[PDB]
């Protein structure tokens, strides 16, 4: 149950000294990452998020306007070009504000949800690096919501429901929620902080989430909600974050025309559900010990023949399953059938399809799961539709 | 017919001085970019490429091993981390060799086709930057093929077929091809170069492609084939490149176990069809003058009502088209039908559905193209079928 060992065994990823804390995604690992992209994207459509893409580096002058340069300059990678300093972005927030600043915005346009699979880079200490979970380069399921003060409580409601929607997909039901209150050094009045913390507190009340305060741990520009999930080994993982911000939109001159025809600064909500997806894949690898759900598996079906008298029956069925959008491979090697099954059981392939002349004539397939249960011979069309339903529903459990 | 002018009008992207030569992709522009990813990935499956993902930056020590540091140090962004220097990758070639080096490779594993949507950054002179077409940060439809010397002809043939397959999708048929022979300073013997240039020359001759010798224009590590497509304005655009490399795999300790059990250094083919994806989108924007094909359009269908008595019929119809994988949005505003239709014609929306009392009862839609042609009132399921076929087939033309 160590993702670094399982990652090398299943040929998912590797890392090396020439790029500390940066991931070489192999084909199978990149398949798992891309499937997470689709799953998150399906949520963005349902929750009505835009998806954007910001550049990897911006002028250091811009990063000074945000106030983050004075705080986290050592964690930033800096480069030079024609006597100008550029910073590789460790966050997507200033970039999203820049998209927001293009073209006059009105209250008609709010709330405006803006998501990005933004690649961020942080100059993390090398001694702290560990596998997929403490890295220098990571992709964040990041989003930013621009809205009015009145729309804060409803927008946070969507973020809260989004958090439990996505976690329950992976089987994470034990979630601990903490709210961070105002720190010693902060901006804004006490009154503004009172309603900001109330909006987070109320939004958790309307969802029946019991939570717990983390006193003084909030950022200097707003309180936040942090979600912590517990794996099958009862290890806490802090993944979700909903962060209010009353500083950055004003620092970057973001504005909209309100109902009263006066110019107003919008409120920014920073939200991430999975946090670092490279880290999240590490959690999934150890939570499932490599036995990924069928929708996440790099190879979903392997079809084998007993002899060569079925090699192109396998070939036709491999094509037939491929046209169904199933990641399927064929194993026509001159090896014992037991040797082939142990080969792909070791690789954690969800389903093994075995074809003898018993099933070739009847147009059926013997089906075996990686766990070992033999489901007998069933119609190919019935097998394909069952496989589709499992993949489309992202079912945690296989057949029976 | 200016990609920059069309980009701002259709809200595709924007650029600013805070990140010169770098593109902020908006929601509509990022839809076009992601659709090209799907199209390219469709070709990768057909031609059996692996898709991997390399790190965004790597140690400058490795870049000195490749020999690229001596020649292209001025074009590389560099950063520091714990008294070590790292270069943001201007190319994906060393990263793919690192992935290939993990695990001993046999001759049975070749040809190894490895593709990546690599994000490369180059310190281009800011005075030369131009919109989407000369940029500092770009994404490349990149790939590298590892094979033996006997496999070069067959692999180059596949690259040539893929070049014309993808260009024909976008309506580019006039393509000019040039072969760059040996330069004054080069590695390897004459016989190696004689064989290498012959393989490129023979492959171009077999495919009956007229080609012009670019005498002395090849790289020092191998000859190359460059493809230039001509747009509807008869302007030349150099996009495709096929480079043979006999230096880097030996420099980076790449090897495989041959059928004679003697370890050999493989041959690398550097391959890109579209070149920079930002640049290709710019060419496509000017080629169509914003009238994107239905499969690339950010919004494919707009459904409108006549009065408020059909707002519900549009809403279910929009959802019904949405479930069919069609990018559809509803326009239920309180504006005249002529005002609505112009609003979405200016936005180059391919199709516009109109619902009065006549079609709500009959379960039909009045369908109009952005060219201005009325197609009458047809069945809802029939227009959904025809829309999917046009999207699935990537049709340049519309209905009729
Ligand atoms: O937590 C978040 N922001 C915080 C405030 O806003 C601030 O970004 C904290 C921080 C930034 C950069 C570094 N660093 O090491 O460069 C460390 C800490 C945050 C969480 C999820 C999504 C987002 O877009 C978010 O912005
Ligand atoms: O053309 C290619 N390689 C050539 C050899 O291999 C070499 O890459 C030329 C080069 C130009 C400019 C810079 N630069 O830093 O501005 C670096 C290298 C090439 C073409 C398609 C795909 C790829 O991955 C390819 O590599
Ligand atoms: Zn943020
Ligand atoms: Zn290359």
């Amino acid at each position: 149950r160590d993702h670094r060992k399982i990652g090398k065994q299943l040929d998912l990823y590797h890392m090396q000294e020439e790029a500390p804390g940066m991931v070489f995604w192999h084909n199978d690992g990149w398949t798992i990452f891309r499937e997470l992209e689709v799953f998150v994207r399906s949520k963005l459509k349902e929750y009505q998020y835009q998806e954007v893409k910001g550049p990897f580096m911006m002028d250091r002058v811009l990063w000074e306007k945000t106030g983050h340069w004075d705080n986290y300059k050592d964690a930033m990678f800096t480069t030079s070009s024609e006597n100008r300093e550029y910073c590789i972005k460790p966050m997507n927030c200033p970039g999203h504000v820049q998209i927001f600043n293009q073209g006059l915005k009105s209250y008609r346009d709010l709330p405006l949800r803006m998501a990005e699979f933004g690649s961020c880079h942080r100059n993390e200490p090398s001694g702290s690096l560990h596998g997929l979970m403490r890295v220098r380069g990571f992709t964040q399921d990041d989003a930013h919501i621009f809205c009015t003060e009145e729309q804060i409580r409803d927008e946070v409601n969507g973020c809260i429901r989004l958090v439990y929607d996505m976690y329950s997909t992976f089987g994470f039901e034990k979630i601990v929620v903490k709210l961070s209150t105002r720190p010693e050094k902060r901006i804004g009045s006490d009154e503004m902080w009172d309603r900001a913390e109330a909006d987070l507190a109320v939004a958790l009340e309307e969802n029946n989430i019991p939570f717990e305060y983390q006193l003084g741990e909030g950022a200097f520009y707003g309180p936040k909600i942090e979600f912590t999930l517990y794996d099958c080994l009862d290890r806490a993982w802090q993944c979700g974050t909903v962060q209010l911000d009353f500083s950055m939109p004003s620092r970057l001159s973001a504005s909209y025309v309100g109902e009263d025809n006066e110019r107003k600064v919008p409120v920014m909500i920073h939200r991430a559900i999975l946090g670092s997806m490279e880290r999240f894949i590490g959690i999934l690898t150890e939570e499932f010990a490599g036995f990924f759900p069928t929708w996440l598996a790099p190879v979903q079906v392997v079809i084998m023949n007993i002899t060569d008298s079925q090699s192109e029956y396998v070939n036709e069925l491999t094509q037939k399953l491929s046209n169904a959008g199933i990641r399927v491979k064929a194993d026509l090697r001159n090896e014992k059938i037991g040797f082939k099954i142990r080969e792909h059981t070791l690789r954690r392939v969800p389903y093994m399809l075995v074809c003898g002349d018993k099933e070739v004539e009847s147009g059926k397939v013997a089906v075996r799961t990686r766990r070992g249960k033999d489901l007998g011979s069933m119609d190919v069309n019935e097998v394909i539709e069952k496989l589709q339903q499992e993949i489309r529903s992202r079912s945690l459990k296989q057949l029976e």
